């Protein structure tokens, strides 16, 4: 179902990172990963994840992008405290 959603196959390429075209899908994608108990992974493009979408928020805010960058907060917290729980 995610691997549809996502547009590739993260199963495949086990070395790339995950795309982050749709976040709220690849962070569903993660936390399916970690109960398939790939949880030393999972955990790390979690780290990879958040450091994108923290850069993501701040080289695209501007005036317009106040509705998207709230729903890119309510994420990142969620992923935030993820992986303290995970670590």
């Amino acid at each position: 179902t995610l691997v549809l959603l996502l547009g590739v196959d993260p199963s495949r390429q086990l070395d790339h990172p995950l795309p982050t075209v749709h976040p709220q899908v690849t962070y569903a994608y993660m936390k399916n990963m970690w109960k398939s108990a790939r949880k030393i992974d999972a955990f790390q493009h979690m780290q990879h994840f958040v450091q994108t979408m923290q850069q993501q928020a701040q080289h695209a805010i501007a005036t317009e992008d106040q509705q998207h960058k709230q729903e890119l907060h309510k994420l990142m917290a969620r992923c935030f405290l993820k992986l303290g729980e995970w670590q």
